[PDB]
């Protein structure tokens, strides 16, 4: 817009792309997200528009909405890095696990909070979670799918990342709940932890089978109604459950423990934000500084 002059396209979200831009007037430094359609679900701009009131330290502030032109606009905070650039930066050393800790304690954080206000994320993912050079870590994007549904791209037939969505979802529940977050939660922190994606499908058949082959093929003892979900089917082949031990080397137990929490197959047994934190893995948690190259 003329308003803002474009410093450049930062990426490309599952809901448009982004952009890094400065406001001439206030001279601020934003992040913009144009999303692509001729009808505009107003009912999601009401909705997309009491997303504005969200405030806490570990949610992307949205600054504004605008609708115009077949175009919908959202002007966020910017942050400078997202933690998959900083996963792979770190993926020669690692991220230490103080570090590790803090951003999964602060993203619980902001997962509480945004749970207790009866806001779900439902696309969680490293390029959605953003960092700065003072330790904190935010979650971007957001309600979306929710006041949108669910395309079958992101905008230039770009491919959609499965390796995070919750078993209930591949499975074909219609009804998410704030499991689904907790969820792809626990596979980013598996994935921080041993430097590589925890089910990294190609496929949402691909996607749960190696859910399956590491957690075990579910079934109604684990899992209570699994066998009625409606894209469950009896010919799924029967994987034994993987020793934990073997997961996510070389992690202590209270982080094992916790993350069988988040990862359980059951969304009524898979932990909950808040529950999550008081999790003994967080007894000595910290603030650690992150080494940014910006
Ligand atoms: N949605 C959204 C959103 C909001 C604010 C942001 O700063 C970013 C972002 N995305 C990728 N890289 C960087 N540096 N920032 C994305």
């Amino acid at each position: 817009m003329e308003n803002f002059q474009k410093v450049e396209k930062i990426g490309e979200g599952t809901y448009g792309v982004v952009y890094k831009a400065r406001n001439k007037l206030t001279g601020e430094v934003v992040a913009l997200k144009k999303i692509r359609t001729e009808g505009v679900p107003s009912t999601a701009i009401r909705e997309i528009s009491l997303l504005k009131e969200l405030n806490h330290p570990n949610i992307v502030k949205l600054l504004d909405v605008i609708h115009t032109e077949n175009k919908l606009y959202l002007v966020f905070e910017f942050l400078h890095q997202d933690l998959k650039k900083f996963m792979d930066a770190s993926a020669l050393t690692g991220i230490p696990l103080p570090l590790i800790k803090s951003y999964l304690f602060q993203l619980l954080q902001g997962l509480a909070f945004c749970h207790s206000h009866r806001v779900l994320h439902r696309d969680l993912k490293p390029q959605n979670l953003l960092i700065n050079t003072e330790g904190a870590i935010k979650l971007a994007d957001f309600g979306l799918a929710r006041a949108f549904g669910v395309p079958v791209r992101t905008y230039t037939h770009e491919v959609v990342t499965l390796w995070y969505r919750a078993p209930e979802i591949l499975l074909g529940c219609k009804y998410y709940s704030t499991a689904v977050d907790i969820w792809s939660l626990g596979c980013i922190f598996a994935e921080m932890v041993t430097r590589r994606a925890l089910f990294p499908g190609d496929s949402e058949i691909d996607q749960l089978f190696r859910i399956f082959r590491t957690l075990g093929t579910p079934d109604e003892v684990v899992w209570p109604g699994v066998t009625s979900m409606p894209d469950y089917k009896p010919s799924f082949p029967k994987w034994a459950r993987q020793d934990f031990s073997k997961v996510v080397p070389p992690l202590d137990e209270d982080g094992r423990s916790l993350l069988s929490q988040m990862l359980h197959y059951d969304p009524n047994k898979r932990i909950s934000a808040k529950a999550a934190l008081a999790h003994p893995f967080f007894q000595d948690v910290t603030k650690p500084v992150p080494h940014l190259r910006l």
